[PDB]
């Protein structure tokens, strides 16, 4: 694309007559005449009397607006299909995006995976940080320190309002899920004047302390944990047993044979028809996905199932939907984009000590997470170890002249937890929509009653009233 030229629209190739087309931005605001990136768009155009358009971030980051509107679409209600077009976007580094940002090849992740990841002696934190250093030599060698330097989502905001512009919208009409709350956060601070309307679902508290909302966010999958450990124990044959007091100890008696207990570095996968196998860490991580929505719950029953006979075929699965490794092995960019802009969003955790801690509260706070004891020893983070500045400090959202903006937030949900939303709809002196559920966003996924709450607002401006909940 060409920088200042519009969008040539051409046919994706796809529901609807969906358009897609490139968006060229700087990578440095502040070199305009320097190193260009093209941003990916996807857009359904609305089937009556068009408003404007409706933009979209599903979240991560490191997720694809495109991938995320194709979803959405399906879901739209009639009423915001009459009225917006639907637009889903490539953040700057993310997936269909250029350049895109890469560290890992899908080796690398592969070999990650496959290692228990739980030995947190001496040796094995330096094993960590080793590998950590290692990738972020790796994403310098790929990416440039100076487009890794401005992936954060204070830059991403400059470009919706570039793409605001380029779709011929005076302002803008804006959904963000999860990360994507931080993009619109950040958005309404440098461009309250712009902003048509916002809901943001799945809220991130841009002033939280890092460690305590990781804590929160620890809090929030044990909460979920035992919620589906709970509603499992009411069905017959439940892989954790019918007593919910007890759910935590029966998993580990299902994921923990998969280490060696004399040696933590040693995998003892269990079997799969995946030449893989499941390693722990990946069952860890494939019941992290499945207790993000009460409709992976099922899947989640059938992996441990499973690995009462020792075969871990379908929490390999989830785990691969939580990486995004597709069935020929390859991985989308998702992860990598997701540390690298992370990363530069806020400072890092370098303080041993405050890690150390930190990982002594959550083995006490998310049991289903940690294995064995706590060592007094524990890696830092990859962040601690980027190579380039944090783009944005924590601070409360101010925009005071900012529109009515609706914030969805979900009782249990585990991912943003329910408190977060609150905290951001206080900053944005906005309105708070309650989803009792226990699950990581909700909006155009089937709840009615979030729906048209969404739809009212996206049209008329009307804001639910207070104490909303669905
Ligand atoms: C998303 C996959 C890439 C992960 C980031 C690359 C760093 C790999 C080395 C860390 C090994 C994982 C063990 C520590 C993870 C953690 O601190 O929770």
């Amino acid at each position: 694309p060409k920088l200042g030229q519009p969008v040539e629209w051409t046919p994706c190739r796809i529901p609807g007559g969906a358009l897609c087309g490139k968006l060229a931005v700087p990578v440095d605001y502040d070199r305009p005449d320097g190193d260009v990136a093209a941003l990916a768009l996807i857009r359904f155009p609305a089937t009556g009397d068009k408003i404007g358009s409706l933009v979209i971030n599903p979240g991560g980051p490191g997720e694809s607006g495109i991938e995320a509107a194709l979803g959405v679409f399906q879901t739209l209600p009639k009423r915001v299909h009459e009225r917006f077009d639907l637009v889903g976007f490539d953040p700057r580094g993310v997936a269909s995006s250029r350049p895109a940002i890469w560290c890992n090849s899908d080796a690398d992740n592969d070999r990650l995976r496959a290692e228990p990841q739980v030995d947190y002696s001496r040796e094995g934190v330096a094993h960590i940080e080793n590998e950590t250093k290692q990738f972020v030599g790796r994403c310098v060698d790929k990416m440039g320190k100076n487009f890794l330097a401005h992936v954060g989502t204070v830059n991403v905001a400059k470009d919706l309002d570039a793409i605001r512009a380029a779709l011929g919208d005076d302002k803008l009409t804006y959904l963000g899920y999860s990360y994507g709350t931080r993009i619109g956060s950040a958005y309404a601070e440098e461009f309250p004047q712009r902003v048509r309307a916002m809901i943001l679902d799945g809220a991130v508290d841009p002033n939280a302390d890092p460690i305590e909302a990781e804590l929160r966010q620890a809090k929030g999958f044990q909460d979920a944990f035992n919620n589906y450990a709970a509603d499992c124990a009411k069905n017959a044959g439940c892989p954790l047993g019918a007593d919910p007091a007890k759910a935590v100890e029966v998993y580990h008696s299902l994921v923990d044979p998969l280490v060696d207990p004399d040696n933590p570095r040693i995998s003892r996968p269990a079997r799969t028809k995946d030449p893989r196998g499941l390693s722990y860490s990946d069952a860890i991580v494939g019941t992290i996905m499945a207790l993000y929505s009460p409709n992976l719950w099922q899947h989640l029953t059938d992996g441990l199932s499973e690995l009462v006979d020792n075969r871990g075929d379908t929490l390999l699965a989830l785990a691969d939907m939580y990486m995004r490794r597709d069935s020929h092995g390859r991985y989308n960019n998702s992860g990598d984009a997701r540390v690298a802009i992370n990363c530069v969003d806020q400072p890092p955790v370098t303080d041993r000590d405050k890690v150390i801690d930190e990982d002594r509260r959550a083995r006490e706070i998310a049991p289903f997470m940690s294995y064995g004891k706590f060592t007094g020893d524990a890696p830092l983070g990859t962040c601690a170890f980027w190579p380039v500045p944090p783009t944005s400090q924590p601070h409360a959202v101010s925009a005071p002249g900012l529109v009515p903006t609706v914030v969805v937030s979900t009782t249990h949900d585990p991912a943003t937890p329910y408190k977060a939303g609150v905290d951001l709809a206080n900053q944005l002196r906005g309105s708070l929509l309650t989803f009792d559920g226990t699950q990581h966003t909700v909006v155009f996924q089937g709840d009615s009653c979030i729906d048209e709450y969404v739809t009212a607002y996206l049209i008329g401006g009307t804001t639910p009233p207070s104490g909303a909940k669905c």
